[PDB]
This record gives C-alpha cells, structure tokens and sequence, in this order.
C-alpha cells in the first residue's frame, strides 16, 4: 500500500539516537504525514503573532526539550500535542532523519510521524495562528521566489489563501519528498 511503501522508504534514512547523547542546546520537530484522497501531505502552523521567536511563520509542530521528556522523539510528540491536539494514539513514529546544526551552540532533531485519517487539528491561539495541509508532490516541482534566498508560496485552491515557506522547515518538506516519491511508477 500507499502507506507501507512510504514507511518501509523513511526507514533506509532512520539514523536513529547516533546524534542524541551530544551537549547541544536540543530542540525536536514533527512531520506530520497526513493520507488525503488518495494522496500523500505534510501538516504546518503558522506561528502566533504574539510569540518572542519568529511570530507569524510557517513551521512543524515542535519546541525544546525538557527535564519530563523520556527522549528527543517525547519531545516532539509533547510539543504537537500541546500545539494542535494531536494525540500519541493518533500518530506512528516512524524515524529519526538527519539533524540541523545551527548557531554553533543548538541541535534540531526531526522525526517523521504517520497520522490517523480521524484526526483534526484544534489549535491552541495562544502558540499557532493556523494549520493547512500541503501535497507532498508540490516539493518536487514548486512555485520559488527570491527574497537571495529562496522562497516556497503555496496556494490552497479550497480558499485561495497564499502561505510563504522557507528556511529549514522548506529544506526538510523537500527532503521528505524526495525519499517517499523519487522513483517511483505511475
Ligand atoms: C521557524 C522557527 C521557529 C522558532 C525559532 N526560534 C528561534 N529563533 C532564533 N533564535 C532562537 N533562540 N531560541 C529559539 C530561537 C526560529 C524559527
Ligand atoms: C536557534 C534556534 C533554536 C530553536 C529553533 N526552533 C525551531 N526551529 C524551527 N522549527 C521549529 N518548530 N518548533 C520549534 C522550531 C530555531 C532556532
Ligand atoms: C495512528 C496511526 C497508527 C499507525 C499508522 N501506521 C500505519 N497504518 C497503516 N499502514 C501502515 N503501514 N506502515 C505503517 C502503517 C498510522 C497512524
């Protein structure tokens, strides 16, 4: 199936806690996989406008971890279920993919998760301002503009409302794309 293909691709790319242990600054992300008539899409918030660090943006679900969180993976699952309701029945942890290094000081750990067809997003508006879907094919042959930096806009055709992507969390959508679709027959 559809779902056990795209499984079966992320774990070739699983390098599981080889990176965990180090004394960085830690923070964890969540991909949210969502399985919509008959194809496969990526969950995002835009961030509150209220918020210290990079109010209004496009990222995953996630946050730092803390002294409660078992490992890197808790915090990303406690993180999403604070952000949108999304609860740990709900979501199949499927790997662990290459860490982002920044500032010198801060490792960022994201994980791809499988989500339930029954789940909906309630979120909380103190932390996310909105949440949309984006088809995982959009990644392979997207709509760019340069700020140079390159900038992803994704348009939903159920509203027409245009939303900007960028910076790691762009550089991890395209990534996923690439291992779940490359190579693939029609
Ligand atoms: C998408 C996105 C989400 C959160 C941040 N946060 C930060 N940005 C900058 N410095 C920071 N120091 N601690 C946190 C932090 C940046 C981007
Ligand atoms: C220095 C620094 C530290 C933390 C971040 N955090 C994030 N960066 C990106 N997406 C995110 N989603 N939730 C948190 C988060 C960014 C920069
Ligand atoms: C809540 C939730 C629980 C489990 C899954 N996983 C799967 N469901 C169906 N087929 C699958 N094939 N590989 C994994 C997988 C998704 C969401």
């Amino acid at each position: 199936s559809m779902l056990d293909d795209a499984k079966a691709r992320l774990r070739k790319y699983d390098i599981g806690g080889k990176y965990s242990h180090l004394p960085y600054n830690k923070y964890s992300v969540l991909l949210p996989l969502v399985a919509k008539e008959g194809k496969l899409h990526l969950l995002f918030t835009v961030r509150s406008e209220k918020l210290r660090r990079a109010p209004g943006e496009v990222c995953f679900p996630g946050g730092k971890r803390d002294p409660t969180d078992m490992d890197d993976a808790a915090t990303a699952l406690r993180e999403a279920q604070e952000e949108v309701g999304l609860r740990p029945h709900q979501v199949e942890v499927v790997c662990c993919l290459v860490p982002c290094l920044i500032d010198t000081d801060t490792l960022i750990t994201p994980f791809v998760g499988l989500i339930d067809h029954n789940f909906q997003a309630q979120p909380n508006p103190a932390e996310v301002k909105d949440v949309f879907l984006v088809p995982l094919a959009y990644f392979l042959h997207p709509q760019v503009h340069d700020q140079i930096n390159h900038i992803f806009e994704y348009t939903n055709p159920e509203d027409g409302v245009t939303y900007q992507i960028k910076g790691m969390t762009a550089n991890l959508a395209v990534l996923v794309a690439f291992i779940i679709l490359e190579k693939k027959p029609t």
